[PDB]
């Protein structure tokens, strides 16, 4: 037993997918399609792991306001402290919203924390 | 680069433990503490891979109404088809809900949809 994959929500399919394949090197399989339910997917895969599964569909359209009871964020990797802050620089300088600046936690991790295209939390660990 | 973890936010920690412990055989390392943000967290760890970060703290109280632009679900991996049929009646027969019987998804997955103590969904997949 594994967790396979986590999967998001999304509003502009394809602007998520870029994002993740240019920041954190995610390869993505071919689109799904469900034209009945308004249904679209994409498995965006890493080195090794779970994977993430982007999708949209007509009627998921809610947005919530801040930090709430549920699914919180996820975290990738990048090997290194140094890799975190030349990853978390490169968003900065792209004008992605750095939401937690790189640094040591009390929980010991090494990190920064970003929000993806639609405001998402992603901890770049290293 | 890979998902290292998904976080949780959780309003009663140790019953969320129990459960992943006592249905996905997930290992909890020891409760994390930071009193001053009123924070608790432990993390949960599956035979390899991504672990779950489950955690609390008294301002994260707010719950969310249906399905929404965000995370969606995790999908743990129980190996084989005939392991999703007996895990989803176990968790049947001790009271949870099962959003979705065990079949094969259009998009290939053989998976149930149960729903965590505090309605988080997960997609059980052989």
């Amino acid at each position: 037993m594994k967790i396979e994959h986590v999967a998001l929500w999304t509003t502009n399919l394809e602007q998520m997918k870029q994002f993740y394949v240019t920041y954190f090197g995610a390869t993505a399989n071919d689109l799904y399609e469900n034209k009945t339910k308004g249904f679209n997917s994409y498995f965006l895969s890493f080195e090794d792991g779970a994977r993430l599964e982007i999708m949209s569909r007509t009627d998921v359209t809610g947005k919530t306001t801040g930090e709430n009871l549920g699914w919180a964020h996820i975290a990738i990797s990048t090997g290194t402290k140094e890799a975190v802050d030349e990853l978390t620089e490169k968003l900065r300088q792209d004008g992605f919203a750095i939401a937690g600046e790189p640094r040591m936690t009390g929980d010991g991790y090494y990190e920064s924390v970003v929000l993806d295209p639609e405001g998402n939390r992603i901890e770049i660990t290293w």
